[PDB]
């Protein structure tokens, strides 16, 4: 079971899940969720958070094979767990309006708390809002969103990075001074601003490009990525604070980020703290 | 293959492929592709067929499970095979721009010609055009599209039926008197016109709602459809000509339709014929 060959995904031809060996290395049956206790949660009932998920599971590799990916379930659910306990609700959307796609092979199958949160929001993940509608009717100056959460997973590398709709959402978050929460490959979505220097100088942590060039060696992916989101973010003004991963998180004003799936819990704590602080006043 | 239990799709939670039993009844290792010989095929190198495929594989059932579907490969590749033989090219697009999703469980693995056709357009199916780009520059008054092809498969029931972009394509096709080719569940895409009476009085064949209501009994789908595309088509003026399925195709002006996966070959011949007759007009 310590095999390094990518595992074929029967749902799609020439598609592969991470090899068994890489799975034993980067996934676990339980998550490290902890410290999700907030004595004074938000009771206002107005402020919620918008989640922009990935609507595609299959990412094209340089060799033509499809990496069977999507949003990373730990990177998505842990931050949501803390924010949920902090008293905030979530609206879930995708660009196409099609179901959010998770990397189910990374789901902690024996983690009761994490599974219970997905259960709470499964109807929304499976039948999300279409982002265009949210832009049309739920943003603007008096939106009920206190922030936007863009989870990682390689699924975030598709659509989001060059979507005018994502650009609209980011422009709104900045113009209305809202929280922008992301981690790992999630920050690839920030590239949607194009050459609009909206994020010049911002400091973030994100999944290291170098590691993406390395995981295929143990079959985590069936080929290599066709572009590097890290260098692109740097090209438009972001300062990447990390070169490795350790579950590190960082807050630059209202921009909260995490470096990888290891940062799921730390990010949840970080954001819960920031959001509660703002409503506290 | 006697097993009638829906088969778990490992890529997605609570998603199921058709039961082994239903597959033995509705799919085969080879197709009935035949008579794809056109003595004098089109050689002008201009006219093309626009293909609008399905970008989503998971359809929500009435019981909350997902039917692991997509476009039906036979319904898709046979009409294309003939038109290819006829000398016409194709542009493949999806609403989101995400990869066309095929019901791979129905692909004839032992069909040489069919598999070779897929290989030829493999890159376009996996990395299709986004419909909005096609609408911005490929339509108009002097388009190179001689017709539009919308293949079936239950994947066609998602996105297409209420897409404003599909509406633009169909209103355009009708205004410019272009061929509209579809079969089985593909005609559900015609509902995109909403309340435009454009199709009043048209005769077409399509997969019967009555049949959809029963396939779940043998595990073809993990639940039942949440709506009936046939009844809605009738509600906007379409006259459904078929009660069951037999490979039946019909031509009413430039509306060319087939009744089910069985109509793939005949629709290809019908389309090839109609298009060849016009180009020589």
């Amino acid at each position: 079971a310590n095999d390094k060959h990518p595992t074929p995904d029967p749902a799609e031809d020439n598609a592969f899940f991470p090899s068994a060996y890489s799975l034993s290395q980067f996934t676990a049956s339980k998550s490290d969720l902890s410290g999700a206790h907030y004595p004074t949660p938000y009771q206002g009932g107005r402020w919620k958070i918008l989640v922009v998920g990935a609507d595609e599971r299959y990412l094209m590799m340089d060799n033509g094979t499809f990496f069977s990916t999507g949003n990373h379930p730990v990177e998505t659910l842990l931050p949501m767990y803390h924010l949920d306990k902090a008293g905030f609700s979530f609206d879930i959307a995708t660009l196409s309006g099609n179901p959010v796609k998770f990397e189910w092979w990374a789901m902690p199958r024996e983690d009761q708390e994490v599974n219970g949160l997905y259960s709470k929001y499964q109807s929304s993940f499976r039948q999300p809002l279409k982002l265009s509608d949210v832009i049309e009717t739920a943003l603007g100056e008096d939106s009920d969103y206190i922030g936007v959460f863009i989870p990682g997973g390689h699924g975030a590398l598709m659509g989001l990075p060059d979507s005018q709709e994502v650009k609209a959402v980011l422009q709104w978050a900045m113009k209305q001074n809202k929280f922008i929460i992301s981690l790992a490959h999630g920050p690839a979505a920030f590239l949607a601003v194009g050459d609009d220097p909206l994020f010049a100088g911002y400091k973030i942590v994100a999944f290291p490009d170098e590691m993406d060039a390395q995981t295929p060696s143990i079959g985590y992916m069936p080929g290599h990525l066709t572009w590097k989101f890290g260098e692109q973010l740097q090209a438009i003004g972001f300062e990447l604070l990390n070169t490795g991963i350790s579950g590190q998180v960082f807050q630059d004003r209202k921009m909260l980020t995490g470096d990888s799936p290891l940062a799921g819990n730390a990010l949840g704590q970080l954001a819960a703290k920031a959001l509660l602080a703002e409503v506290e006043g």
